[PDB]
């Protein structure tokens, strides 16, 4: 048996790294055919011929094409990859530095730039999913777009039967990553207990496959000693080093449990808001950084004719989905009852496994009330954001910028909503 699979947003900057993955993978992952859908055609043009050229190389037998009509994408399909950037890099500046420029933290998810970036999303991914389902129903959609939190929210109220959509984020396994190159150990050899929203989580436990044991002890002592690093830090930007660099602080101040590195916006927002250019951004840092060298590295293959974790990690879920593997991810799913002192239809962060039925969620209980204060703060945010999606409410949107904690003021979220509404006037939804 061979898969079928579309790439939604193929003129996406991860692209050529999922189309090398799928030509090492050639084994664990069987294709017979793979199309690159996106609505830039000229974006997605140099990406789909440097395929071209490198399947011809490897993977003589795929079925490859590149196209901007849904209906030759999403036609008898197995697997929906979808990347897509709902107003692109361009729009993820204005996230970032309108909020800087108005004394609040520019994030891609995070903050202001994230739920801006999120209404954005919320338009164009329901409008994807429709026509996705117009011509496969039964295809699994894996979903790597931001930001993840609200799209997860929207989708389930979009689509509360639809049983074959899964939404993902590679932070979690990232840390893993990291923590393996603390130790000297295979990061497949993890076995974590986890618990949060998207981009807002921590690691209860971090045990040893073989033996069980709790290594969390120890990852905390030698943190404290040498620090924290990414696995691939030394081809990582320095905004990287530095956010997981600073873990050591965090453990410090609160040393019960292994943070995402995304809690340091939530816990330290003057610390990250101080040391933020407003007039150079982490937009303009992928712009002059993955954006063009990758770009570059496909024209260069395209000129002469001839010619990694991120790409992989979805590969696998999707290979854990094929075979019915039961094999356990850190995904977003549904909480009824796993995080036990919060809402039911909560979309949460955990440990599950993975077949062809779905994500498995295994349950935490209640958790303490320091995190149940900080959680349930973003998770009322996040739905009042998809609330003003849903009722074209200004009101809703203004509740959710107040509430949230790194902008934690009404007139500020007015003064900052008002400048969002503007910039993302054909993007988002009307605000009445
Ligand atoms: N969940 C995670 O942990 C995680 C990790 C890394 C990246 N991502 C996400 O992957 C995405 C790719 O990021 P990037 O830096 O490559 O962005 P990018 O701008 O390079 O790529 C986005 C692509 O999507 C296309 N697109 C935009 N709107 C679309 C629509 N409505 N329909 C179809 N295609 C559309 C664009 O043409 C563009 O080619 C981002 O959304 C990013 O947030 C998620
Ligand atoms: O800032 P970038 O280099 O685009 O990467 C930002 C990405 O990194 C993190 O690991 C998160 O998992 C992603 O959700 C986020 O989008
Ligand atoms: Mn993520």
């Amino acid at each position: 048996k061979k898969y079928n699979v579309c790439i939604v947003g193929g003129g996406s900057t991860y692209t050529p790294g999922f189309l090398k993955s799928f030509v090492r993978l050639q084994n664990e992952f069987p294709m017979e055919k793979l199309v690159l859908f996106d609505i830039d055609a000229e974006r997605q043009q140099p990406i789909g011929e440097f395929g071209k050229i490198l399947f011809s190389e490897r993977f003589p037998e795929l079925d490859f094409s590149y196209t901007t009509d849904p209906a030759e994408a999403y036609k008898d399909m197995d697997f929906i990859f979808m990347q897509m950037r709902a107003g692109g890099l361009p729009m993820r500046r204005e996230d970032e530095h309108i909020s800087l420029h108005l004394g609040r933290i520019g994030q891609e998810t995070c903050g202001a730039g994230g739920m801006a970036y999120g209404l954005r999303s919320c338009v164009d991914m329901i409008e994807s999913i429709h026509q996705i389902r117009q011509y496969s129903p039964n295809a699994w959609i894996l979903n790597y777009s931001n930001p993840a939190a609200i799209v997860a929210e929207a989708l389930r109220r979009e689509f509360p039967d639809d049983n074959r959509i899964l939404n993902i984020c590679d932070q979690p396994e990232n840390i893993m990553r990291s923590v393996s190159r603390l130790l000297n150990v295979s990061w497949e050899d993890l076995d974590p207990v986890y618990f949060g929203l998207n981009h807002y989580g921590w690691f209860t436990h971090v045990y040893d496959r073989k033996t069980g044991e709790d290594l969390l002890p120890e990852i905390k002592k030698i943190i404290k000693e040498k620090g924290f690093l990414p696995q691939d830090a030394e081809q990582r930007d320095q905004s990287w080093l530095d956010t997981y660099g600073f873990v050591q602080t965090m453990m410090e101040d609160f040393p019960d449990f292994l943070p995402n590195t995304y809690d340091g916006y939530y816990l330290y927002p003057d610390y990250k808001f101080s040391h933020l250019n407003p007039d150079y951004t982490r937009a303009d840092e992928v712009i002059d950084g993955r954006e063009k060298r990758v770009f570059a590295e496909c024209r260069e293959v395209i000129a002469r004719g001839e010619l990694d974790a991120h790409a992989e990690m979805m590969i696998k879920v999707a290979e854990a989905i094929a075979y019915n593997k039961n094999t356990r991810f850190i995904v977003i799913v549904k909480n009824e009852g796993a995080i036990a002192n919060m809402q039911d239809d909560a979309m949460v962060e955990l440990v599950c496994e993975l077949g062809i039925n779905g994500p498995r969620r295994m349950a935490v209980g209640n958790i303490p009330q320091f995190y149940l204060g900080l959680l349930v703060q973003q998770v009322s945010s996040e739905k009042l954001l998809v609330d003003a999606y849903y009722e074209h409410s200004y009101q809703k949107a203004l509740e959710a910028f107040t509430l949230n904690r790194l902008i934690n003021d009404a007139k500020k979220a007015r003064e900052i909503l008002d400048a969002m509404i503007e910039v993302n006037k054909g993007m988002w939804p009307e605000l009445k």
